């Protein structure tokens, strides 16, 4: 049931990312537009480890607590492959207060296009296919 | 002195979001600049509450535990006029992971482009006379 | 085989889960003794999902993530009868922070003797004899 | 609310103190042991989500789990024993192994030694905050 409705949003919400990946590859973005990427970032990332702890809720483990043991478990157990890719998220989620430096905000933008979406749309499709 | 460095970074990121609020002044934001417009409040915002919270502990407080006893700190000694739009300034920063919702980034946008935007100008100059 | 050693440390459990609640069916328990018997019942179920996993991937299936895929696919498979008890005792885990509140301690413990018991039993006699056939 | 969550968390920590009182005075059983333990987990477990509760009062939504919120209550002053509450999630990690006599005795003794000591000292801290 929760977990469902989390999937739910995180598509959502991930369906905006890929919406300005997309538009990243046709033209370069703003300094503005590159913020709105990363915001977006943030908030597709934060509804995805909390899928993770919510499916692992109802699988019956209520030891998870944060976004590191979310994806260490969703590493151990399956849903994601890319494990280091996954623990950079957590990463780059403590660098966003710096993007008002250009070199921040570009290293960040460019993980994202380069890993963090095609992560997001591989987790999402696995979750889909348990629902 | 690093309450001060910390005041000249704040300088360079209200910059930024002064770009992007006299924007918004001119035209439709489209969602992504929306995105940006939020996360360029993002780092503001916690810039200019780290200023506070040094430079009272340059002044010999170390009982400030976040944002919103820097806050009221700074209500109580002056720095900030607007003490109820610097606490709606927190509750927009807890909504952050909301704004894949409209709803909720369009109350954010509107709250930055109104009432922020402003309130940080204020702040901008009154810890520039005390430097 | 790494399911009939699991099955071994669930045995130890389950052997003193089962010595409280033979103990709960003569008196009262106390308030700490409730809890304690939430306790033992939290590291038998444990126990039990991890033989469900270590048995299923021995057998060949790798797709189970936590104790509701290890329940289901037991359920599936014959191995557990009563699979509506097996997914209640997934809800009493995630009450286990709750239990500071008499009426959410009172009940698992309630379910605990009542049904989860008896089913980590009849487990335990079927998971053994599967060590000799099938 | 994060003073809701220190009212549960009182209430709890209250349930331990008189396990803990109970275990000063006579030895307990391998079943009580059990009991003390969970007392234990679902004190530990309010106490960090009263500071997670706390931090995003403050503005602070960035804390997910009990690893952040002990290392920021830490940083901000909330706790002084950072190497304690660190030891206490070593505990919980424990928990499906309490079978064991062994792994059982050592939480209890440090349930007892040092666990509910730091419990209070931080209830104390909060309730001073507001
Ligand atoms: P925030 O505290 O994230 O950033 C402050 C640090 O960034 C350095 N910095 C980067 N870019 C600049 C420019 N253009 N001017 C001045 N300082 C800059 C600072 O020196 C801090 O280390
Ligand atoms: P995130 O977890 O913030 O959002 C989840 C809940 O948001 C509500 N919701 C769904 N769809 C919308 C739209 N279009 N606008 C505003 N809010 C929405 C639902 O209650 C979700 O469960
Ligand atoms: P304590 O466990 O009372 O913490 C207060 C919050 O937990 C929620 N809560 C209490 N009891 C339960 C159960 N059995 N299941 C799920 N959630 C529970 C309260 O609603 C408070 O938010
Ligand atoms: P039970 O859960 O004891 O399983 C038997 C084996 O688990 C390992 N084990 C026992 N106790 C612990 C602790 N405290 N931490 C990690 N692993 C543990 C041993 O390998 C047992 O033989
Ligand atoms: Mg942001
Ligand atoms: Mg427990």
């Amino acid at each position: 049931v929760r977990w469902q409705q989390r999937l739910n949003n995180y598509a959502r919400a991930l369906q905006q990312l890929s919406l300005a990946v997309n538009l990243a590859q046709t033209r370069p973005l703003s300094d503005l537009e590159k913020q709105g990427l990363i915001q977006a970032f943030e908030f597709t990332h934060e509804l995805a480890w909390n899928v993770m702890k919510d499916y692992f809720f109802f699988q019956g483990n209520s030891a998870i607590t944060g976004s590191r043991d979310a994806t260490r478990e969703s590493f151990n157990k399956g849903l994601i492959k890319e494990g280091e890719i996954w623990m950079e998220m957590i990463k780059s989620r403590n660098q966003t207060s710096h993007t008002y430096n250009q070199s921040v905000a570009d290293e960040i933008v460019k993980n994202i296009i380069n890993f963090y979406h095609t992560s997001f749309q591989a987790f999402l499709e696995k979750m889909q296919g348990l629902k």
